[PDB]
């Protein structure tokens, strides 16, 4: 019939995600409409610079400050037609253990007790850390060993006295946090902590080298 | 007499530094050349893509993954002329202690011995880190208060065993590292670690809260 229109929806949305570090992320939609709309991308409620088409903002490297609510604005004025398109970005963000990045003792006192902690922030957030152990040998089959074993009360190869995992606030993040307590430091060996949310994993090796005073 | 020339040199080179996060750094050469000179900008070896100027390579933001050596080769060929110039880009960066980012003891048991430990890593490398202690009291003048003293032998609120300062290679990177040893959890106190370079400080707060069990 010749009337104009602005016709805006989802590909399958409205939330898209990405994984941080990720280029070049599309943020589309499926979009018909005559005459040709006038249009603007927002992020969050502040307008976006640049040229961009009305069918997909792309995004050239997604980090973690990349999350939020981008918005699609169409207008025809002379036709009196608007329409206004939400789309929700989710960013993951793969499980690192800060621990990793600090010092670490190299030696242990024999018999005495020692706190082994580990803490982990990612998008999402993991719930839970596991804890595994090795003997304090070679590696025949080699990041892999073949004899790590999970680190329960069972045949532990030194007494632990906990084992408790929780959700801290750390640096204006919620962080997992899990600590292991060998309660007598008997013997050297390996521990490790395991973290993982769907978008990666991340371990800390701890080489629990005992020795007398 | 109307001949072709190349003629670059620095501004005032050969190294140019920024500081990390710095966005639009121009790495700049004079440049005086007739007729306009064939050019291509490499990093360490590798070409460089994208529309450039022979007179500014325009770097968007710069990391420490920025750091490297920047080229400019100019030539004519009709005029077989050829030259090329290096500028070494150095990107600092402001110091962070690690153990911020990861859990930390509310709670320290009497009499016992306690070890505090700040890992730093930034560029340049800072290569002291100072400790520094307040009472267990609320704060009247304030990140500040104004009732803090440097950690020594004399007029320790807690009796210290050590204080060691060295560099340990940790994640792939040298980094600083310090401890502090406190021989007896007599006093709750507050600690903190301070580090720098000429790009930024770091401090950390460690509340040393002490009761008996
Ligand atoms: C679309 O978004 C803009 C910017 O937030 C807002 O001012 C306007 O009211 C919205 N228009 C519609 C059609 O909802
Ligand atoms: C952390 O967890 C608390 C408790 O559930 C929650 O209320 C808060 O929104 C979270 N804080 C952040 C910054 O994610
Ligand atoms: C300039 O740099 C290029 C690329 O590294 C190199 O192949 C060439 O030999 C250099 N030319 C001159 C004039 O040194
Ligand atoms: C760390 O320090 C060592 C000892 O001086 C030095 O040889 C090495 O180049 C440094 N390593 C790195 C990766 O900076």
């Amino acid at each position: 019939d010749h009337n104009p229109f602005i016709s805006v929806e989802w590909l399958k949305g409205p939330i898209l995600e990405a994984t941080a570090g990720d280029e070049l992320v599309k943020l589309p939609v499926k979009l018909a409409a005559y005459p040709p709309p006038e249009f603007q991308w927002y992020k969050d409620g502040k307008a976006l610079s640049g040229r961009h088409s009305p069918h997909a903002l792309v995004l050239k490297e997604v980090t973690e400050a990349s999350t939020g609510t981008y918005t699609l604005a169409l207008w025809n004025s002379a036709a009196g037609l608007r329409r206004n398109i939400s789309l929700e970005l989710v960013v993951n963000v793969p499980p690192q253990i800060h621990e990793k990045e600090a010092s670490s003792p190299s030696i242990y006192s024999r018999h005495s007790r020692q706190a082994l902690t580990c803490t982990a922030y990612g998008v999402p957030l993991p719930l839970s850390i596991q804890w595994h152990w090795r003997p304090w040998t070679p590696c025949k089959m080699f990041p892999q060993c073949r004899d790590w074993r999970a680190v329960t009360t069972q045949d532990a190869v030194n007494p632990i006295e906990s084992l408790d995992t929780w959700t801290e606030f750390v640096e204006g993040k919620n962080k997992t946090v899990s600590k292991l307590v060998i309660q007598n430091a008997n013997v050297s060996a390996m521990y490790k902590c395991v973290v993982s949310n769907k978008v990666g994993q991340d371990e800390r090796l701890i080489y629990f080298y005992v020795t007398t005073h």
